[PDB]
């Protein structure tokens, strides 16, 4: 994880196709993914992100990066107090767009972003109404262009971030991003008071295994390439070299 605003890092492996599809009911679905933590079994309901015990943070990263386009995930959130179901887009410069569902909040899901790992205040967050995310599969779409990031649920736009809303684009996500899917306990007793408070309370690991399900992943690469290179330390999209 070398940050190109701080130094010169090697190229990011890119998705050299205009679309990527993963149906997680097949075994060879994690061929272009890495299991970064825990075990992630593949079931009849798709890939399973289970918080069974303390420290369980099962995550999968794509091997590839994409430079603008679409990320669509069909997910059922994990239940349980303090359990976080996360759909994360992140670049090496720490540009990020994400979706977070909390097990005890049955009426909403959170949308969030940051530019260049800048979490000056936690004012980049938005709660949007969703019907029983822990009991119903929903399609979480992020549309990503130079002009705006759009968050949609089951084909309905629920949030738009334009380039200038991100401090005139100084904090807009515009660098090659990999998709991470995972569940973790934000209510882990060992987290800061503020994280446990945010996650909607403490996690009772005894009270069940809590499973997050991802049936499918759809990625559209607006700029298909074998690799992406950060030319400068500007962290801007104009500084991304590829062919
Ligand atoms: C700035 C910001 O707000 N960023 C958010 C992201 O943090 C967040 O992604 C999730 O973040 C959590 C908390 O950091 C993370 O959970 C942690 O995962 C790591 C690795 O799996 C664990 O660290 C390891 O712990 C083991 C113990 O089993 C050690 O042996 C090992 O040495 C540790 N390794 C390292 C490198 O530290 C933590 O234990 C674990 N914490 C908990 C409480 O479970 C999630 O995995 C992140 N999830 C995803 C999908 O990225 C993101 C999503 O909510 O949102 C951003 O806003
Ligand atoms: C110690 C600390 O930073 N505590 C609180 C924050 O954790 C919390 O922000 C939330 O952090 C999570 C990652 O650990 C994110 O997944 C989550 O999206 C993020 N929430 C927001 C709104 O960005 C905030 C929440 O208000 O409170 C801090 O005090």
């Amino acid at each position: 994880k070398c940050n190109p605003l701080e130094k010169t890092c090697p190229p990011n492996k890119g998705l050299a196709a205009s679309t990527y599809t993963a149906d997680f009911t097949s075994a060879s679905a994690l061929d272009q993914w890495e299991v970064t933590a825990g075990k992630v079994p593949v079931g009849p309901q798709g890939a399973e992100f289970t918080v069974a015990k303390q420290g369980d943070a099962p995550t999968i990263d794509t091997d590839f990066y994409f430079f603008f386009g679409k990320a669509e995930v069909v997910m059922k959130a994990a239940p349980g107090t303090g359990v976080v179901s996360s759909i994360v887009l992140e670049s090496d410069d720490l540009d990020e767009v994400d979706w977070e569902v909390l097990g005890g909040d049955t009426t909403q899901v959170q949308t969030n972003y940051f530019g260049k790992g800048d979490t000056t205040t936690y004012d980049r967050g938005t709660y949007v109404p969703v019907a029983t995310p822990q009991e119903t599969f929903h399609t979480y779409t992020i549309d990503w262009t130079k002009d705006a990031v759009t968050w949609s649920i089951d084909g309905a736009v629920v949030r738009t971030l334009t380039y200038n809303d991100a401090k005139g684009g100084t904090r807009f996500p515009q660098t090659p991003m990999r998709l991470r899917l995972g569940s973790w306990a934000g209510g882990d007793p060992s987290n800061p008071k503020g994280t446990i408070e945010w996650a909607g309370g403490l996690t009772d690991y005894s009270a069940g295994p809590y499973t997050m399900y991802v049936k499918s992943v759809r990625i559209e690469n607006a700029n298909p390439a074998e690799s992406y290179t950060y030319s400068d330390n500007s962290g801007s999209w104009q500084s991304i070299k590829f062919d």
